[PDB]
């Protein structure tokens, strides 16, 4: 067919029941994740083509960047809880990979402060049990698919995107092939 199992996507041998409909994993340490998010805008273009009623989830992972990597997973939980993902995604990516000015939990906190989150609110969220359960959700979802690399996208806990079998000569064309493929999988 046009969309072949083992080509543009693979099927999980062990389907994950109860999984989010569209689930993306990334790391702020991940160079291809920086490309995906800051240059290609994969999440946004997938969103614009998803059928009505299909929600998008994006989680951070621990297996890159050691201690700071784990701090970033907790910070991403704070971002999700406060609903400020769209305010901190760019300065966190640029802080880790472009300026290399994020070296501690306090440097992470500075990004939220600069983005207009009050110090008191950030600190409250950072130590909250709501954030601890969000951290748990991120770890569990990665564990459910035995995740060992990013970026990664899963659809209905059944299908995993396979971008390596795609022409990347043109960035726009690649992004829309990726998005059209997620849409196809979402309708499967």
């Amino acid at each position: 067919a046009q969309y072949e199992d083992g080509k543009q996507y693979t099927t999980l041998e062990k389907p994950v029941a109860g999984a989010p409909q569209v689930l993306e994993f990334f790391s702020f340490f991940c160079p291809h994740c920086y490309q995906f998010e800051e240059v290609l805008h994969i999440s946004d273009n997938v969103k614009k083509k998803l059928p009505e009623g299909v929600k998008m989830t994006k989680y951070h992972v621990n297996f890159m960047g050691g201690d700071l990597g784990k701090d970033l997973t907790q910070a991403w939980a704070v971002a999700m809880a406060l609903g400020v993902e769209d305010k901190v995604t760019v300065p966190l990516f640029e802080g880790v990979q472009k300026t290399q000015t994020i070296r501690s939990a306090s440097d992470i906190r500075d990004v939220f402060i600069n983005a207009g989150i009050k110090g008191e609110e950030y600190d409250a969220a950072w130590n909250s049990f709501v954030v601890k359960s969000l951290v748990a959700q991120q770890e569990k979802a990665a564990a459910d698919v035995q995740l060992r690399g990013v970026p990664a996208m899963f659809v209905n806990g059944k299908y995993q995107l396979n971008p390596q079998g795609m022409d990347t000569s043109n960035m726009d064309v690649f992004v829309q092939q990726y998005a059209d493929t997620v849409k196809y999988l979402s309708e499967k």
